[PDB]
């Protein structure tokens, strides 16, 4: 069995192999599609048995050593761990080749094309929240590469027994505080009001402003997690102006600059990472659509078109759709000015489809989630929109998991 | 399942999706892989493709006369039973069955409703059902669409009808309307290389031309209908045009956008779709409604295989387009949305822009969830063609399944038609 799929703008067509070479569930039936749903729906020896061979076999096939005397080695040596410990470890190039491809695969992902220049930072030996911050902040200096910014992701110890995890409580290693006031008003970034909430509890003294960020809250091997901030001259942040406007800059707003996602969870070869943040660098909509725009968000819409004189009495004048080009504008320059690395909602999408066609040429296939690579502002203008796209599970994958606190079981009395 | 729950990640409504569990036919996606933007997933129909055998035909007719009696507090009254009889008998006898005038407009409506990728159903039960079924030719066909544009264009207040033509018998039969939409302009492919008018209709202004079709070779040519009646070599026939509504795009601060040279139709009629009720298939069901601004100034205009009038544009705002970091096309796509919107209703020609129209389906959503247990829906094709997440609808999760009553794909014809 084949798959095709087709470009609607070029009349391209791509024949899907690879969909063949997939397991878990995407969701959809036979009879009914949950390809919009967001999140649709501790291994013992036998269950890991089969995971394991999967991925060993898949590596010393990626590297034409497939049926080799390493292969076999290799193979009855994780069955000797699984059988003894009852769980197996990683070498560093299988936990490197792992990492990589649990990118390749992520379908959500328009910034794959350069999914093989990822900066794996093997931390499994780590012990303590403070060991934890350490690798982090390294990474962040690292990737943040003052303004240049490079792919990484660090990772520490898998699972053992779910009852000794580590976890970054944090949904992204650099993110704002949301406060919400007597009033009912928010300040900061209202997704991070619950976050907030659990940092100033455990300890942390808020500046209550609209763009502190965040302490880093790190748990190591189960125990209860620990507050670190990050040294201020390692986050990297850019002041958001528009080269039109004078007034932009007033407006007062800044982003971070290093996109840093640290909630999934890692899974290769049956194997689970539950912290193992990983970053690259942001695409403007990322900012500017999103994260400024959204009505549940900074939500500066009326903001931005009342300083633009503009009609915003009935929809069809497109006020908001005129006031949130300017506002991509605005972060795009302004990025571009300090010298930190981003990519437009066009290049972006152009790169992916050549990544798609690259990938179902050697790869044979590459799923796709339409609904997350194409753009959330003027979609059909960007290629993606008009490229049909597979979507199916490949594992090693990036996962999402339950947040921690409302499963962490707290030590202190 | 058992019962699937939809949720709006900008207010955390859920919903909770009965409507499913009554879907006949597959989608294209397995457990194993989700094919919800491919856009012809499936080939699954409901009955072979020609004229079919008593048990291939019966079900599907007791499937929708069941459904239709229990739409109206019936199922198991004398007139069902009659009913299911007299289809009965009507296929014994003619291999085929006909619809009741009130089961035709049951049908009709619930096409609509059922329709998946549409954004605009919050009006599905106000269409207007044009009977055609006692037409016999091209040149009654013609007639019935004229008044068919005629009674939606209303002087501009438009409103939505569908006009029915003769069910498809055996196949070589098929009456067809050959234009994808009743209203399209012309495609002419140019010396050099470039082309003028609308080059998605190229190949059909080709078969206008050398069905003897004399081109005026204009950006805005109204195509000819070209009509098939009962399997029959089809027929040009130019629409009168004080019945194409159309509309001059200006801008209301741009002055020297009306110099662009644009204009667009204000009847959207969808006329290559096949209607499928109770297994039986009317290959021509030409239907109308109202624009969506987008449709026009995004898609339309803004296309690169379209009328691609973004550089254009962009030239005469005087844009950064260097580079595309400057958002130049993101910029002029704005002010075109702008200039459409603002023409059709200074003209007082029904219009609905992206954020009304997808607010509406919301609504919509929950009233079909309150009384229906369900709304079946096409997330890749409601989101609007810009501004996605600024929109409710990008916020909110849609499942998606086919139902019947439904308005299927159909091959072009000419792809395959035996001529005379
Ligand atoms: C290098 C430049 C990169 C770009 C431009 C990029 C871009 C994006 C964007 C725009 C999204 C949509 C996220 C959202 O809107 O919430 C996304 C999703 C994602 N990216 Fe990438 N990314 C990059 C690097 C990476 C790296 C290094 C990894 C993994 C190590 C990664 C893995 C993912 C995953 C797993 C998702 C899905 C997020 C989710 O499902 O919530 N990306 N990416
Ligand atoms: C009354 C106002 C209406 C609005 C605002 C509206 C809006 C839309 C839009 C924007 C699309 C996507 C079109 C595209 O980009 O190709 C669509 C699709 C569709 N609509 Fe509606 N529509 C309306 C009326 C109707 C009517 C009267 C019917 C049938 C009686 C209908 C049936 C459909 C179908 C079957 C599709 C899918 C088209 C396809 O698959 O190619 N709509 N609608
Ligand atoms: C919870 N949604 C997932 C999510 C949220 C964000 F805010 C992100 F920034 C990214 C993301 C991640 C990477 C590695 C690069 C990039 N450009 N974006 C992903
Ligand atoms: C080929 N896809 C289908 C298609 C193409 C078009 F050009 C349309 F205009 C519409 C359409 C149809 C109706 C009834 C209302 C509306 N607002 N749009 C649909
Ligand atoms: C590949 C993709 O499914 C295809 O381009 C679809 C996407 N969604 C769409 N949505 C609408 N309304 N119209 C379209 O033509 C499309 N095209
Ligand atoms: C319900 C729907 O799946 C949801 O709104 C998705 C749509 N696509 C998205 N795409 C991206 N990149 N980010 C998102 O948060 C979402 N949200
Ligand atoms: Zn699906």
């Amino acid at each position: 069995r084949f798959l095709k799929v087709k470009n609607w703008e070029t009349e391209v067509v791509l024949t899907d192999t690879l969909h063949l070479k997939s397991t878990l569930e995407t969701g959809c039936t036979e009879y009914i599609c949950m390809g919009s749903i967001m999140h649709p729906s501790v291994a013992t020896k036998d269950q890991l048995f089969p995971l394991a061979k999967e991925f060993i076999d898949q590596y010393y096939s990626s590297i034409k050593r497939f049926g080799s005397k390493a292969h076999m080695e290799r193979l009855e040596e994780v069955n000797k761990e699984i059988d003894t410990t009852s769980t197996y470890q990683l070498k560093d190039t299988e936990l490197i080749y792992g990492a990589k491809h649990a990118w390749r695969n992520a379908s959500r992902c328009v910034g794959r094309i350069q999914w093989s220049k990822l900066q794996v930072f093997d931390a499994r030996d780590c012990t303590t929240a403070h060991g934890m911050f350490n690798y982090i902040c390294n990474h962040v200096k690292y990737a943040t590469n003052k303004g240049n910014l490079r792919s990484a992701i660090t990772i520490f110890p898998q699972r053992t027994d779910g009852k000794h995890d580590f976890r970054v409580w944090n949904s992204q290693l650099i993110r704002y505080a949301g406060y919400k006031q007597p009033d009912g008003s928010t300040l900061g970034d209202p997704a991070n009001v619950q976050f907030t909430e659990i940092c100033i509890q455990q300890g942390w003294k808020p500046p209550r402003g609209r763009f502190d960020v965040l302490p880093l809250l790190l748990q190591a091997n189960g125990n209860d997690p620990e507050l670190f901030q990050i040294p201020p001259e390692l986050v990297l942040e850019v002041p958001i102006r528009h080269p039109k406007f004078e007034w932009f800059k007033d407006l007062g707003l800044k982003w971070y600059g290093l996109p840093a996602v640290s909630n999934m969870l890692l899974e290769i070869g049956g194997l689970e990472f539950s912290a193992c943040p990983f970053s690259g660098w942001y695409m403007g909509t990322e900012i500017g659509v999103r994260d400024y725009c959204d009505n549940s968000r900074y939500n500066i819409l009326e903001e931005v078109a009342k300083k633009m004189n503009l009609d915003m009495r009935k929809t069809s004048s497109l006020w908001k759709d005129q006031a949130l080009v300017e506002i991509n504008i605005a972060v795009l320059y302004s990025f571009q000015s300090d010298k930190v690395t981003i990519v437009d909602h066009h290049s972006a999408t152009e790169s992916f489809i050549k990544h798609m066609e690259n990938e179902y040429r050697c790869r044979g296939g590459c799923p796709a989630d339409w609904v997350w690579i194409v753009p959330p502002m003027s979609g059909s203008i960007t290629p993606v929109f008009h490229q049909e796209m597979l979507n199916y599970r490949l594992t090693p994958s990036f996962e999402y998991q339950p947040d921690p606190w409302n499963t962490h079981v707290w030590k202190l009395v």
